[PDB]
């Protein structure tokens, strides 16, 4: 399904 990424620090 829909899958969403971290923005790293
Ligand atoms: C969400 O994470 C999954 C993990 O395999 C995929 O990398 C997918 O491309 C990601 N979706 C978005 C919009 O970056
Ligand atoms: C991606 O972002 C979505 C926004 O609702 C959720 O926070 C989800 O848990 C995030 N995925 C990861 C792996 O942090
Ligand atoms: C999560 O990381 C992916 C990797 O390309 C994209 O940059 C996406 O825009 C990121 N999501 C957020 C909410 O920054
Ligand atoms: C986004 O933040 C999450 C929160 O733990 C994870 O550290 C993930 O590895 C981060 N993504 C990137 C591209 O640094």
């Amino acid at each position: 399904p829909p899958t969403t990424t971290t923005k790293k620090p």
